[PDB]
């Protein structure tokens, strides 16, 4: 499978090649911002280039807030993102599940992203990522999972999975891709990521691989079991290294 990473924004092109990246994630923007994302003067060089590029919607994003001061801002900034990420010819956009403000709320959450995804336009795919910690997540727990699911399953919507929100969450990552497909029916993509925290922890430090608590065989297995390509999302240093192990036990 291609294998890569989340590079900055500045010039994904030299830093794929920086760390032998058969593919990138970026943000198009501040990753915690709402402020639109702003055309750049390289889109034509990047929709050109043979080089997939990853689009990571700002994470800000709940489209399953009740709060419309939260839920309308969400949509829209997902649409711009969708916009922007066609304008540099970009693979997909990944997205993170989201949350309610309690448990009570969490079926009406799940309609929330159903109407979001009826109103949703874009040129690109878009993947929901599962996420890490407890906040009445729409993704976090691989059950809520199943029934968000119920819901927005036939929508077309991909899926990312995350290896140390996976973690985080106390889910095994032993069977975690035949459980998540059991669900979703796919992975389009997979953020692999160790964890500087222990299992079930609920916190989201990503750690380069074997510098955390997550025994690098499990994640070369689960990358294996999904096939679908691959983002490390890891600290720069140590990044090169990590595709280029995953690389080597993978055969790729
Ligand atoms: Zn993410
Ligand atoms: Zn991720
Ligand atoms: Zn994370």
């Amino acid at each position: 499978m291609l294998i890569g990473s989340h590079v900055s924004p500045t010039d994904p092109l030299a830093a794929a090649e920086a760390e032998g990246a058969d593919v990138v994630q970026i943000f198009l923007g501040n990753p915690q911002s709402w402020k639109a994302p702003k055309p750049r003067d390289d889109a034509a060089a990047l929709k050109a280039a043979t080089l997939p590029i990853y689009v990571h919607a700002p994470y800000l994003i709940n489209l399953a807030s009740a709060n419309n001061r939260v839920r309308i801002p969400s949509r829209k900034i997902l649409q711009e993102t969708c916009a922007a990420a066609a304008d540099i010819g970009a693979a997909a956009v990944i997205v993170h599940g989201g949350h309610v403000a309690d448990d009570n709320d969490i079926d009406k959450g799940f309609q929330r992203w159903r109407k979001a995804l009826d109103r949703l336009e874009t040129e690109v795919p878009v993947y929901l990522e599962n996420t890490a910690g407890g906040d009445h997540a729409m993704a976090r727990r691989f059950d809520t999972i199943a029934r968000l699911w119920d819901v927005i399953g036939d929508t077309g919507i991909g899926f990312c999975l995350d290896t140390c929100h996976t973690w985080a969450a106390g889910e095994a990552l032993t069977d975690a891709v035949d459980r998540i497909k059991a669900i979703t029916g796919r992975i389009d993509l997979v953020h692999c990521n160790d964890s500087r925290d222990e299992a079930g922890s609920g916190r989201d430090r990503h750690a380069n691989l074997g510098s955390g608590q997550i025994d690098p065989d499990l994640l070369v297995a689960a990358v294996k079991a999904a096939g679908a390509p691959v983002i490390c999302e890891t600290a720069d240093q140590g990044r090169k290294d990590d595709i280029a192990f995953l690389r080597e036990r993978t055969g790729s």
